[PDB]
């Protein structure tokens, strides 16, 4: 097999997978593809920029379905639970990708659909364009406090809230379960209402 | 001279280094430096780097002003909160850093959660949708300010020229939309965000109600 950038990358994501984004060093990857480091340097560059790579490959994960009449909010919904299905099937990745634009070419086509699907739900140029980048951080964003919960650091936190004088903190008291604790499943579909709802009172009429 | 060390003159000289140098200059070497103190009296009153991190963090929080409740102003009061929120974070190098793995339940902080809470509940938000506002909020306005931060005049031009003279046959939104896409001042953004997230609140406290 010829070293190529896709077989370093399908390479690099393996592990990822398996060790989790710490164990992937260059030296690692070289090693794994018995190649030398100049070889791989050519291919794909630094660490930093391979990751980009190992994001943009994973993209093609996510699927954004073509525009249907009278259907906009559940279309876009079913678009960010396919974002969060990619993350929780990959460990790490919401780390590499917190940080990251999705412009490599899967993110470039991803990019196109999305922003035919927001704009077709009748929102203004700025609005479907922030809308995509604020959903996209959202997602990638709890997908990346849902990896961190995979204890009780959280329960002692509720501990905390709940013996606070009531009449000096009376709503982080009668608050301190939802604050500490809500379920992951429940905090995205509350977060993904929210600026669903928001997007569609931005585009009005 | 030389005044027993407290913990407020400690954070303040610590916060003094972060603002002028960075979160990289803050050591505790470099503290104890600048304080003119052993190393054993600053471990006594501020513990370790991280725990001085906490302290520094929670010193801030003072600068975010959340206002008392007045009735039929909400969502104007929850911008407000929000916006200050963003100056403390433009006023302090790297602060976001600091902030974005941290809960604010130091003195100030839990008091400044007490007063957001209140406010948001004072819309009549059930509990569930004040407590996740409140961390959605507070995650964008740190998100924001990690990134108006993390910018620079020349990458954006570079990708909205990649963008713009895309093949238009092709990538008819991203070609129409390379502006927006690559431009959106901070400003305009944020408010943007803002207003996303304020009416989806309502928008939830209204079907609930």
């Amino acid at each position: 097999a010829p070293l190529t950038q896709d077989r370093i990358v399908v390479t690099a994501l393996g592990i990822l997978d398996a060790e989790g984004l710490d164990a992937l060093s260059m030296r690692r990857l070289a090693q794994e593809l018995k190649t030398g480091h100049a070889s791989l340097y050519a291919h794909v560059g630094n660490r930093d920029e391979l990751l980009d790579l190992v994001f943009d490959i994973v993209l093609t994960e996510v699927e954004v379905p073509e525009p249907e009449p009278g259907r906009w909010a559940e279309q876009v919904k079913e678009m960010c639970r396919s974002l969060r299905r990619m993350f929780l099937a990959h460990r790490d990745l919401a780390r590499i990708a917190i940080d990251r634009v999705p412009l490599g070419p899967n993110g470039m086509v991803g990019m196109e659909r999305t922003m035919n699907l927001l704009r077709s739900g009748g929102l203004h140029d700025e609005l479907a364009a922030y809308g995509g980048d604020l959903l996209s951080t959202f997602v990638t964003a709890e997908a990346l406090e849902q990896s961190s919960r995979n204890g009780v650091f959280a329960d002692q936190l509720h501990g905390y809230l709940k013996s606070l004088p009531a009449t000096s903190f009376p709503n982080l008291v009668h608050l301190a379960g939802p604050i500490t604790s809500l379920d992951s499943d429940r905090r995205f579909e509350l977060g993904l209402e929210i600026i669903i709802a928001g997007l569609l009172a931005g585009a009005g009429e």
